[PDB]
Order: structure tokens, then sequence, then C-alpha cells
């Protein structure tokens, strides 16, 4: 019969959107958070990765304010931004500077935290929804593997007092990010190891917050250093995007075989080496608000319960515990609005053996291709990069010409119009990488003008003046 | 790598969109469709079909105006009405009259040829599809059965010549309907038989076409006279709705163990025999403009080539041939604008070995499966229907549950408007039917008031003035 409990592990944009979602149609749902979630808009010890940029994609945006209309002028209220690309954004490619076209996509941009809160407070008011803060999933109970197991409950551990208990479910949804714990918790059930592609380039991040000049989370483009020649030398990258309270988010980044700024007097010296200096020359003078944060998050994995035979009923893995990304591309929340997205729309078709969590898994699975594939494809050509993949699309390719390919797509995107708008959709993950090899695509790419190569960073006037600079 | 080369068999409402939507991602589209084609609305033999009712539902009207904008606006030029579900029509239900809350759907109402021509109009002018009339296709080239047998093109038989030259292409499509010899095709290859639910009630229908009193096409309502029962008896309907040219389509229908009227003089006497003779008073003094046409294809069936693991690559099939509907709910177009939706918004992902073929095709059946269940349920329990089904939401359901909950359902759905609305919605193909079992609609149904039963079809006072009637 129909699911009445559901309990969701982990509150963070996957669990909360999923929560929210679930307690549409089942009667009761707990959700299960580790952390204590604060009230107003702080950093936490589970999401580790709020510290460094964040890009909210018209994706993830457009799907969150359906599930949760009015979330996007509640996050603007709070001083968040939205960027239009390529408009908003003055960018270095491997193949020149991106032309600033009128805006064809947008994406939030503000403090991963301010984010989190304001997600949480319109998701999670529900009075179906009971959250137990300072609780840990520790293993989930029932049997499996053979025949037709099924998840029962799950044994969680109050922090604050240490006792355990069993709490009883009809569905599970392993919500606990990068960082999760489903293979033990499969093995402890005699669950036999699921297909896992990899693609990983190892990336790693450096970010300080830094102080705005005033008027330049309003009046000044991002700037985002993206150039790369993957296949001789290890990706060397930097960003500086506008949060609220007139601050900048300055993030940098490097592939296997690289160094990062383990340290603040080596931060500047790491955009001063990327191709074009304008990191290093914003950021010279403004006043550093933290100490440089690091992240070793950025590998592309992807779990396939959907193959699994002896998959368990009423479990379901959702956001970075099924599939996380390498966060240069910033899909990681979309591609969490887009599970919860799935559940919404699949949840009642799906309950009329219970095939009905696999066929919800089997749809959650499908929604997250878009990001895996899009930076699967982006990593697997650079030098170091360890790959351990079964998908047709990677393994059987002609490397050259994939980039080569790779160059055409960057270089017709920066300077054609036709072109850009695209590429833009697909990297606000609203189309499909394929579409970039389709014939609109290609002919788009062979049809359509090319504007001059821009010799300097393309800055109006006005917002050199924001920031006390002229010249290049 | 990319199919070069697609033929779309047929170019009725499945083949037309298909042969559009390949066209923005093959470089080079054949239709063959056995007919001439009219450059003015006319009938013809390869639709009789158009001869009866048709409703283009919101679903269906939706989608072909994302594929083909301008369609509406270009139909309702043409005097095409769109009936608001319920506040446009008087409709008597099993439970009694629907009462007429605010219009929470649509649906799109005009003469079929009219719609077939102007949807023709704006799909197949595009550059690279050329359309060969007076051609049919007989039967399939290529290989077939075992491993991966593929389909390598059609060959046509010129109709005004005499002549038979073979098609090649990289992609077949078939759209030919619900007469389509696609069984015999594969047969003849060498692929193993599909499977095939069907739950047939035996439905036939009878129409003429009346004018319309002047203005009752604009100022009164649609009329609609559904029966109650199904375990007793065989059912007994009839529905007028307005058409363009200040026209009444009249529809008469029936179920097996009935007797449809077969000529002219028997029509007004069925629409008298029903619970309410509304049907038979507003065509007591109309003028018949035609003879009455009559229509045996009333059958639910559907095919499962995703299920079959022998399909051939390369193959498609659409539209009436893959999945026929009762048209009672009237939404085999709808269904077709599914199929080509489908087909445009996963080419590109699926044929990037031709194991996309395989996934479109599975991508489409998914597609199409809220119609199927959306007619079967309602007809599974009718006198006299020939069921022959593996779907576990049809076989292994307690017969007295879901007659106890289709009349549940009914009564809210005329005398509740939050329970209205998501039953229009599942009406209109725009909602999966386990919708009506969600916990959201078991409270609508519980928590919304009920209006007091309507004693009276519910015409305006003005809208009786228009047609000349008066009392009940
Ligand atoms: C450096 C970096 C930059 C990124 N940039 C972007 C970007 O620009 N745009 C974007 O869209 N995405 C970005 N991402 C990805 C994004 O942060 C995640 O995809 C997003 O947070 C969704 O993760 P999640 O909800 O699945 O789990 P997480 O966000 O990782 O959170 C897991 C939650 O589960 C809780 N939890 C864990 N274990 C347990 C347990 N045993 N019991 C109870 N609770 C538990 C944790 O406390 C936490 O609250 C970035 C990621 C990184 C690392
Ligand atoms: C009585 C009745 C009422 C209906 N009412 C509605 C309604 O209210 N709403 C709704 O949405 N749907 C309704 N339908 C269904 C609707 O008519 C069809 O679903 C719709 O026309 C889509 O069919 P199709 O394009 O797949 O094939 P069809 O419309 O049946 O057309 C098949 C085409 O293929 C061609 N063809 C066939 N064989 C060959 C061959 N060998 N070679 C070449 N060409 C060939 C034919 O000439 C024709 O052009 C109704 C159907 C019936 C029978
Ligand atoms: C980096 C490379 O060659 O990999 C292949 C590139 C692909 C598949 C598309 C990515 C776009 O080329 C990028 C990187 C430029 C877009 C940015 O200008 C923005 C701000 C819209
Ligand atoms: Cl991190």
């Amino acid at each position: 019969t129909r699911p009445a409990h559901a309990v969701v592990l982990g509150a963070s944009m996957a669990g909360t959107l999923a929560a929210h979602v679930l307690a549409r149609h089942v009667d009761a749902v707990t959700v299960v958070e580790r952390d204590a979630l604060p009230e107003e808009p702080q950093h936490r010890k589970g999401v580790p990765q709020a510290r460094h940029a964040h890009l909210l994609w018209s994706n993830g945006a457009r799907l969150i304010e359906e599930m949760l209309p009015g979330t996007t002028d509640r996050l603007l209220a709070a001083g968040a931004r939205r960027l239009g690309f390529p408009e908003d954004l003055v960018t270095l490619t491997g193949q020149g500077w991106q032309h600033r076209f009128p805006a064809t996509q947008f994406a939030l941009v503000a403090s991963r935290p301010l984010l989190d809160l304001t997600v949480r407070q319109q998701a999670l008011g529900a009075d179906n929804i009971t959250v137990r803060q300072r609780t840990e999933a520790v293993e989930l109970t029932g049997s499996g593997g053979g025949s037709g197991g099924r998840v029962t409950g799950v044994v969680v551990r109050d922090l604050d007092s240490g006792r355990q208990e069993q709490l009883e479910a009809d569905l599970v949804i392993d919500a606990t990010g990068r960082g999760s714990r489903l293979k033990q918790w499969l093995a402890a059930l005699g669950v036999p190891a699921l297909e896992e592609d990899v693609v990983d380039a190892g990336v790693a991040y450096a970010t300080r917050l830094f102080k705005a000049p005033p008027g330049a989370t309003t009046h000044f483009p991002a700037v985002n250093i993206a150039a790369d020649d993957r296949v001789r030398e290890p990706g060397r990258f930097g960003v500086v995007y506008p949060i609220e309270g007139g601050r900048w988010l300055a993030t940098l980044s490097c592939t296997r075989g690289a160094q990062l700024p383990t340290h603040e007097d080596e931060f500047i010296p790491f955009a001063e080496n990327l191709n074009h200096p304008i990191l290093a020359d914003l950021l010279r003078d403004a006043e550093p608000l933290t100490p440089v944060f690091g992240s070793r998050s950025g590998a592309n994995r992807r779990l396939y319960p959907e193959r699994l035979e002896q998959w368990p009923d009423g479990l379901l893995v959702i956001g970075d515990s099924l599939t996380a990304f390498n966060p240069i591309y910033g899909h990681g929340m979309s591609s969490a609005a887009r599970c919860a997205t799935t559940i919404d729309r699949e949840f009642e078709r799906s309950v009329q053996a219970r095939a009905g969590t696999r066929a919800l898994q089997k749809a959650i699975g499908a929604a997250v291709d878009d990001p895996w594939i899009l930076a699967a494809t982006k990593d697997i050509d650079y030098v170091n990069c360890r790959v351990s993949a079964t998908d047709p699309r990677l393994i059987g390719v002609d490397t050259e010409q994939r980039l080569r390919f790779a160059e055409a797509i960057t270089a017709a995107s920066i300077r054609s119009p036709k072109a850009s708008e695209i590429v833009t959709d697909v990297m606000s993950l609203n189309a499909p990488q394929a579409e970039l090899g389709s014939n609109r695509f290609l002919m788009a790419m062979r049809a359509d003008e090319r504007l001059p190569e821009l010799t300097a960073p393309p800055f109006l006037p006005e917002e050199l003046a924001v920031v006390g600079l002229d010249a290049a």
C-alpha cells in the first residue's frame, strides 16, 4: 500500500527539498540531520563546501522556484544577485575573452549559508515534517540481497544524549552528501556493491572572502579566469563572485599536478600567474575578511542503484550521495533540485512487487545524467586524470577529436551569439550536453557571424571606475 | 554517427508532428502519405475518424503550441473555440449534473480536418521535408531477428503510377494509425511478436453535423450526457460540441451490448432515451447537414516495443499505431503530440551500435502511459468488455474497490471545486491518473465543501434564450 512514513537522512539542499516534496505525498516525514541547524545564515560542519563560491544555475533556481514559490524574491531581498550569462561576467577561456552578449541564462549568486537557510525556511515549515537536529544516522535496518529485500528503517543516535534508537519507516532517503556511508550500510544489509563511474581530475579549491569596493557587488561583473590546456598542463583557474553584504567571494582552483595557495601571502601570487592578472589586480588592495579555506571534493563519481537487481525496496539515494560533480561547473545544487523535482513528479505514479521505489530511483538516475556527462566530458582529458568508468560516451572516444571539438565549441561560444545561447543552455543545465553535437548547433557554429577577437578584457569604463582601474 | 535520412510513414497528427521534429535533428526527412493532402479543410479516406467529435485537450494543445508557435491563434482565427472545463459545458454524469465551476482546464474544439490542415501548414513547410503524397508503404527492408537486426528502408509504391521503388533510410517511423500493418512488416522480417494489452469495451460512434442556432457556437455551452452505470448495463452517451462555421457537431456513442443509430431517422430517438432528453430537444428543430457517420474503433490497445529485446534498430512506432484508446476520453491527438515532443527532447541524447532508438522507444512508451491507463481503468469494468492485459494496475485490482472509488471521484468532481480542478487536470492529460489516489486528492475529496445536488441541467437563462428552449 501507500508509504505512510518517510525518513530523509540529511538536511542540506538535497535532503531539504526531498523532505518538502515527500510531505505532499506521505503522511509523516522525519528529517535526520547530524548538525544543529542555525536560524541565522551561518556555516556548519556538515556543509564545509559552503565556504567556497556557489552558483545556483537557472535550472536549479527555476525548479526550486516551482517547488517553493517566493524563494527567488526572498533571496534577492536578502542581497543575492541574479548574474546574467554571459552579459554580467568577464570570462577568459582557452580561446580568448567571452563577448558579453545579452544575457540568455542566469544564475543566483550568494553565500551558500544564506541560500540554505532561505530554502529551509520555505520548505521545512510543513506541519507533517519533524526534523531531528543533532541526530546521526548510524545504519539501515531490514534484509537485503536476493529474492525480495527491503529497508525497514534507520538506526539513529542522538548526539547530545548518545542514546540510540531504531526509527521505523516505509521509505528512507539517503541525502547525506558526498561523504555518505551508503556503501557501508548496504554491505551491512548484505547488498552487493553498486556500479560506480568515476572521472577524477583531482580538482582542489582555495577560497578567501574579501570586502568589495563600495558598489562592486551591483555595478561590477563577476570575473572568471577559466583558460586551460588540459592535455599538456594542469588547469589553474580563479573566480571572483559578488555575494550579499558588499563582499567578494574569491575561489581559486587547480587540477592534479598543480599547487594551490596554502597561506594567505600565496593567494594573490596564484591569481597573478593566471593567463591574465585581472584577479590579482582586483584583490591587490581589497580587505581580506577570512583566512584561506580549502576543499578537495572535486571528483565526478556516479552510483547506479537503478542497475542493481538487489536494490532494496523502500530505499532512495539522492544528491551528492547518488552522484557528485566537479564544482567548477556548479551543478550540484541544480541536480539536487532535479532529484526532488523527479520525486514530486513520479511518486504517485510509482506507488500504483514494490517496483515503485526502483521506479523512483530509475527516474532519479535519468534526471542527473545531464550534470554527470557534462562534467565528466570536460574533465576526462586532463593530464593525470584518474578515470574508471563504463559509460560508452567516454571510454571508446577518439580523444584528439574530442578536444578539437571542445575547442571549436568554446571558440564559437565566445564570439558568436547563436552559438553562445546554446552553450549557456547546456552550461546552465537547461539543455543536454549532446545538443552541442546537434545539427542545430553545428549550423549555428558555421553560419552565425563571429565578432572580432577581444584583445583586452571587456570591462565597461564605469566598471573599471567602480574598482579604481583603467587600461586593461 | 547521427542518422541522416528519416522516413515518416503517414501524414496525420502523429506523422506530421514527428516529421517536423525529426527535421530539426535529421538532415533529410521524407514523409510517405497514402492519401492526397488537401490545401483546403476537407475530409479524406485516411482519417475517417475526422467525421466524429475531436477534442484537443490542453495537454496536446500546449505541446503543439510549443513545437509550432502560432497554431493556437491560427485555429481560433479559423473559428475554432476554446472550451473551458467545466465552466463552458453542461455535463451529466452518473452522480448528477456537473457544477460549472470556473474553468481550470481547456480543450480546443473544431472540425478535425481544419485542425489537420493548419498543423500541416505550420509543420511540413520546412526546407528539408519532402512529402510524397499518393504513395503507400507496403513493407520494410533490412535485417532482423536475433542479436541486433536493423531496418534499412521502406518499400513504397507510387499510387498514381503503379511504381515501386525502394526508399532507404537510417530511421523509419511507423505513424500509419490504428490500421497499420506493422505486425505484418515485423513478422516478415523475423522479429518476435510484441506484448499487447487490450481492454476493449466495444465502443461505437454515430455522428451528425447540424447547423447551430445563430450565436450558439459562441454563447451556448457544449452539452455532454454520460451514462452512470457500467456493471449492469451498456453505456449510452451523446455530446454536442460547437465547431467552426456556426455548426453543431453531435456525436452519440455506446458500448458493447447496445445499439447505436445506424440510419438518419433514429438519431433523435437515441438522444431521447438518454437519462435527460436535452440532446434530443436541442437538435429537434436544428438542420442536419450530413448523414450519420459511424465508427467502430473504440478499443484500448497498447503495444510494448520497449519490452521486446529483439526490437529492430532504427525503427520507431508512434501515434495510434503504438497505442490507441477509447476516444470518449479524447487523448489520441494529445498522445501523438507527446510522442513527437518526446522524440524532440531525447533525440540528441539517445543517438549518442544503435542503442539510441531502443532508448527513444522506451521514452516514447512512458509518454503514452497516462492516456492508456486513463482509458483502460474507466472501461475495464463495462459489461461485455473483452480484456487481455498484463498491466498489474488492472489485473490485480479489487473490482469493487475500483468501482467504489470511481463513483467517489465523480461525486466529488461534479460538486466540489478543489476535487474538480484535480480531475480536470487528469482528464485533460495534464496529471497522471494515479494522482486521484494521492493524499492531496483524498484530503481535497474530504475537506472541501460539497455544493447541493443540481436538480436541473445548469443552463443560464441567457443561454436557453439563444437556442429557444426553457424549463428543464
Ligand atoms: C568546493 C565546492 C563547490 C561547490 N560549488 C557549487 C556551486 O557553485 N553550485 C552548485 O550548485 N553546487 C556546488 N557544489 C555542490 C553542492 O555543495 C552540493 O551538490 C549540495 O550541497 C548538495 O549536497 P547534498 O544536499 O546532497 O549533501 P551535502 O550538501 O553534502 O550535505 C549533507 C548533509 O547530510 C548531513 N549528514 C551527513 N551524514 C549524516 C548522518 N550520518 N546522519 C545525519 N545527517 C548526516 C550533513 O550534516 C549535511 O547537512 C559545490 C561543492 C563543493 C565541494
Ligand atoms: C471515433 C474517433 C474519435 C476520436 N476522437 C478523438 C478526440 O476527441 N480527441 C483526440 O485527441 N483523438 C481522438 N481520436 C483519435 C485521433 O483521431 C487519433 O489519435 C489521431 O488522428 C492520431 O492518429 P495517427 O496520426 O497515429 O494516425 P491516423 O490519424 O489514423 O492516420 C494514419 C495516416 O497514415 C496513413 N497511412 C496508413 N497506412 C498507410 C500506408 N500503408 N502507407 C502510407 N500511409 C499510410 C493514412 O492515410 C493516414 O494519413 C478519435 C478517434 C476515433 C476513431
Ligand atoms: C573549456 C573547453 O574548451 O571545453 C569545452 C567547452 C564546452 C563544452 C563549453 C564550455 C564553454 O567554452 C566555455 C568554457 C566558455 C563559456 C563561458 O563564457 C561563459 C561565461 C558563458
Ligand atoms: Cl569542501
